[PDB]
C-alpha cells in the first residue's frame, strides 16, 4: 500500500469537461467559443501558470486551442481568450476541478461561467497488470495502440 | 469444482474510456480495423448477468456508434457477437480500472487474441453538489448548462 507524494504538478495530465454553465447561453451554444472539450492541463508551481489544451467547433470545424493562464497575488488566474478572463478555482483535488470564470469580450459584454472537470487517472500497478497480461499472450509491443493520446491530440 | 462468485458490478456502470488495446493480429486494430474501439460507457446488470458496451469506431471514413450486449457464463466469461464470436474475460477490475482479455473468431475462422486497459471517469457527489451550488450562486439557469459527457457533438480522435 503506497501512494505518490502529492505535488501540484502531479495533477497535470488528461482532464475532461463534465458540465459548463453560462449567464449568456450564446457563448456555449453550437459554435460558441466556450463550448470547450478539455484534453490536458499542465500545472507549474514554479512559474505559477496553468496551460489549457482543449477543442472547440468554429465555422462547423473542430479547432485545437492552447491557452496559458498566469496566477495573481490574489490566487486567481488571468488569460486571454475571446476577450479578457479571470479564472477562479473553487475546489480542486486529485480528481476534480470546479471553477468560476469571468469573461469580458471585445465589445465590453460580460459573461460568468461555471465548470466541472474531472481527471483521467492511470495508476502504475494497473499499467503493469496490462503489460504482464500482454506479454503472457505473446503480443508484440509494437502491436498495441495508445487510445488515450489519440483523444488528447485529436484533429 | 470452484465455488460461486458473489458478483456486484452494478456500481461500476458509467462512462469509461479506452487507454490501450493490444492484438495478436495488427490488422484488427490499425486504422479502419474493427477493434480500434473508443469506449464511451459500460452498464453492468448483476441480475441478468450482462454488460452493455457503447463505443465508437470509424469504418471506411465514417464514424459509427455501436452498442454490444454480452452475457455471463457459468465459466465466468462473457460472450458477444461483434465482427465474429467473442469470449471476454475480466482479468483485473476495481472502481477505476478494467484489464481484459478477448478472443475473437471472425467469419473466416481466424482467431485473434486482444488485451485492453480501460479507465473509469468517476464523478463524485460531493463535487457535483459544489458545482450546482456555485452555478446557483451566479444565477445561472439549469437550462443554460451543457453536459459534455453524453453529447453527440464531440471531437474525433482520428
Amino acid at each position: 500500500e503506497e501512494e505518490a507524494e502529492q505535488n501540484l504538478s502531479e495533477l497535470s495530465g488528461p482532464w475532461r469537461t463534465v458540465y459548463i454553465g453560462s449567464t449568456n447561453p450564446e457563448k456555449i451554444q453550437e459554435n460558441g467559443p466556450f463550448r470547450t472539450y478539455f484534453r490536458e492541463l499542465v500545472f507549474d508551481d514554479e512559474k505559477g501558470t496553468v496551460d489549457f489544451y482543449f477543442s472547440v467547433k468554429r465555422d462547423g470545424k473542430w479547432k485545437n486551442v492552447h491557452v496559458k493562464a498566469t496566477k495573481q497575488d490574489d490566487g486567481t488566474y488571468v488569460a486571454d481568450y475571446e476577450g479578457q478572463n479571470v479564472f477562479k478555482i473553487v475546489s480542486l483535488s486529485r480528481t476534480h476541478l470546479v471553477a468560476h470564470n469571468i469573461n469580458v469580450d471585445k465589445h465590453g459584454q460580460t459573461t460568468e461561467l461555471t465548470g466541472l472537470f474531472v481527471k483521467l487517472n492511470v495508476e502504475d500497478e494497473d499499467l503493469e497488470k496490462f503489460w504482464k497480461l500482454t506479454e503472457d499472450k505473446g503480443i508484440d509491443k509494437k502491436n498495441v495502440v495508445n487510445f488515450l493520446e489519440n483523444e488528447d491530440h485529436p484533429h
